[PDB]
């Protein structure tokens, strides 16, 4: 019922990847945890964050505003667990560094560390879009940091092929 993932490519024992839209995957799989690539104020404008919020008919944004009002912003590299609304049981909002604003790229390791508190997650590549991190570097940090089962949704077919191709070089390099 829950967590019925299909059609993924196995990269390691715990990291999987698929050329798919993350919202479509969540609707098909009804996962326990879906990952949002967030900013510290939980303002869902564009990217994965906008996609998930629209699919919840803006419920995610209202909940986030309420969370922020009570608790204040997240830290870069931090996370919070909120409702997954109609897409998942829970949504893990993770804030990767915004390299375009000069934030420290090493904090991407902190962001993916949050994945290790959940048995299985559907997730995007953190900081690889609006936040300006290299998608390949984001995959490297994911692969090196996450010990739990992470299912990565990469919607662009050209990016998917480049990531898989670059991953092979990473394994044979050392
Ligand atoms: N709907 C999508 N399904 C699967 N993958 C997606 C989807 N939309 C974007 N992506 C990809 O997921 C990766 C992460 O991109 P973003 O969603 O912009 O995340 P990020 O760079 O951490 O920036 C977070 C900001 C925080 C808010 O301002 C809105 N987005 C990139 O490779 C995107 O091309
Ligand atoms: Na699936």
């Amino acid at each position: 019922e829950v967590n019925s993932f299909s059609g993924y490519l196995k990269l390691t024992d715990n990291v999987y990847i698929k050329n798919a839209d993350i919202v479509e995957e969540a609707k098909k799989v009804k996962p326990t945890v879906v990952v949002n690539a967030a900013n510290v104020y939980l303002k869902h404008g564009g990217g994965v964050a906008g996609a998930l919020n629209k699919a919840t008919n803006n419920a995610m944004q209202v909940e986030s505003d309420d969370y922020i009002a009570t608790n204040g912003p997240l830290k870069v590299g931090g996370s919070c667990v909120l409702s997954g609304h109609n897409l998942a049981k829970h949504c893990l909002h993770v804030v990767g560094p915004n390299v375009n604003k000069g934030e420290d790229i090493q904090l991407l390791k902190s962001a993916y560390e949050n994945f290790n508190q959940h048995e299985v997650l559907l997730a995007p590549l953190l900081s690889a879009g609006i936040f300006g991190a290299d998608p390949i570097h984001s995959l490297r940090v994911c692969v090196d940091t996450v010990r739990t089962n992470v299912y990565l949704a990469v919607f662009d077919k050209n990016l998917y092929d480049k990531l898989v191709s670059s991953f092979l070089e990473m394994k044979s390099e050392k």
